[PDB]
């Protein structure tokens, strides 16, 4: 019962330590523009907003009408449901890999530094979306939870290496595209919900997905700055990314039954246009146009190479990773725990 | 809306740096010894064996005789309850504590040393704990799930420092206390809940505690080698960690309304004696006998002097933080936003 382990050779810092300081100096920077972007607790939503209310006299009927909901709601959009939530649930891995970060991490898990708070508060807004997706799908009825909890203890078992190296500048543009890939995922299953009519469950998906935009502007914002004070470095961190791959927080899933369950929760996710190959190269696109590397001047042959190959990249993708011809059609059948080993099309 | 904030001077890496090498030394030790105490996934309960089963046609009526038993436990108990469930979705905190560790952190996020896997597989274990209890309580319709949601958000946007120093020394005495500390706590309210005659429910404290058992066993085992191979250090540690106090992890609970709300939670779990200023020194008590600091000797004056002061502290507690007079008889009355503002008995 071996969960899959990360392939690649594990670098840890290779952002030069002197420019840990400049994460330093732009401590108050941090706070006037990335903190305002988390919502203050008061204002915030809470999965309780958001399910039935076990202290209202409503509560039996407002778990029946959940209910026979999740009936007419097939298998596949519950597979990629519960993926979703189980990568949510992982929360305590994220946290750990803002922390590994050289320039920015929280020092001693209460540390007054902006990029402390923002790690905190950024982690405790996360927080919410695993509690109200877990919740949803207990009530639901239509999914194994045993087996969706042991997937989620594997999954913080073996945790993940994103490969940013300990250099927030890797770190910062991985979240960056982490943010608003899970903002596209979510926001898709919010859509296809407002479709089958469940508007309760749109609002579920849809309030997540609003907190990932926040996210997302943030972590863009950090990236801004990160090619305006140092613009080599920023794109030779963000062609080093590319390069190596995207790799997704919940790649090492393991269920104790299929020994490559991301690829088939992925495969399923794709199917049902919730999170594509085609959106992994939007995303890279629109990372590219929002940081304007088009426009950057002044860069070193390595920087202008590096420059380049990310400018090129997306196109590349859209074609050389188009041609799934093999997975839409072929496309076998195969059960998933998650579901009471019922099967759905990969 | 300002949650309560660390009061003390942050004080980071105190262990000398060279000492890193102990830890990293005792890698394969850490393998032999300490990793042996966790349960493999496949071996461990999830919160779905002790919640109503929502796949099974017995949902219903396990969710309405959950409920049922739940209005007999009275509203001090809940608030109790929920502030330890609170305490253990604040998780991420504890992960990011173990990874401030100078000897021990993760520098990944996937890390294959002994150290990273037991820190991520205990992470991994305690998120059942919470994910139980909050679905419990849930369930249970006698508790305010936003209010609670809303403190576990300030509680994470806290986030704490245990005064740990970034030293595996300081912190893994640390954790061996809060796991015995939880061992209490949790195993207390299984016992009264086995007395309330709610069996599900003393299960469900019963299954943590055990769980917290095998911890305070592996922490308790790292500082035993610790004494072993540096006796002065070590008593030197234990000594520094009982001069400050023990910082409970949940210390700057916030809910938006009650700014004492630790210390007002701290006396329900007093009155209802699920832990107590006694409970507090029996830990110390036992854990001089356990590391069997009494028996230590070549120290250095300074040593002595440690060893001396730690010998001596649990039976002084045990007078000087006994004369509870006050809290005990004239204690007020007090509402909770975690139970709608219903108020008891502090
Ligand atoms: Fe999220
Ligand atoms: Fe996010
Ligand atoms: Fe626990
Ligand atoms: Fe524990």
């Amino acid at each position: 019962f071996m969960p899959p382990r990360e392939v690649h050779v594990q670098v840890t810092h290779s952002m030069p330590p002197q420019k840990i300081e400049i994460f330093k100096s732009l401590d108050n920077w941090a706070e006037e523009n990335i903190l305002v972007h988390l919502k203050p607790v008061e204002k915030c939503w809470q999965p309780q907003d958001f399910l039935p209310d076990p202290a209202s006299d409503g509560f039996d009927e407002q778990v029946r009408e959940l209910r026979e909901r999740a009936k007419e709601i097939p298998d596949d959009y519950f597979v990629v449901l519960v993926g979703d939530m189980i990568t949510e649930e992982a929360l305590p891995t994220y946290q750990t890999m803002l922390n590994t970060l050289d320039g920015v991490r929280d020092e001693t898990g209460a540390s007054p530094t902006s990029w402390a708070i923002w790690t905190r508060a950024w982690t405790a807004e996360e927080n919410r979306h695993g509690d109200l997706l877990n919740k949803y799908l207990y009530l639901s009825g239509r999914v194994d939870m045993r087996q969706i909890e042991k997937t989620i203890q594997y999954l913080i078992g073996s945790g993940m290496d994103p490969r940013t190296e300990n250099s927030p500048y890797l770190g910062f543009i991985y979240t960056s595209f982490q943010e608003r890939a899970t903002f596209i995922s979510h926001g898709n299953t919010a859509r296809q919900a407002k479709e089958h009519g469940d508007i309760k469950l749109a609002q579920i998906c849809g309030t997540i997905a609003a907190d990932e935009k926040r996210h997302e502007t943030a972590y863009t914002k950090i990236v801004e700055k990160l090619f305006e004070i140092d613009p080599d470095g920023t794109v030779l961190a963000f062609a080093d990314m590319m390069r190596k791959k995207i790799s997704m927080p919940a790649h090492l899933m393991y269920d104790g039954r299929d020994d490559n369950l991301f690829d088939h929760f992925s495969a399923v996710a794709q199917r049902l246009g919730v999170y594509t190959a085609k959106d992994y190269a939007d995303i890279l696109e629109f990372l590219v146009g929002r940081w304007k590397v088009d426009k950057l001047t002044g860069l070193s042959a390595e920087g202008q190479k590096a420059q380049d190959y990310v400018c090129r990249l997306p196109p590349r993708i859209r074609r050389l990773e188009e041609r799934a011809q093999g997975r839409a059609k072929e496309a076998p059948t195969m059960p998933f725990s998650w579901i009471f080993d019922r099967q759905v099309k990969l």
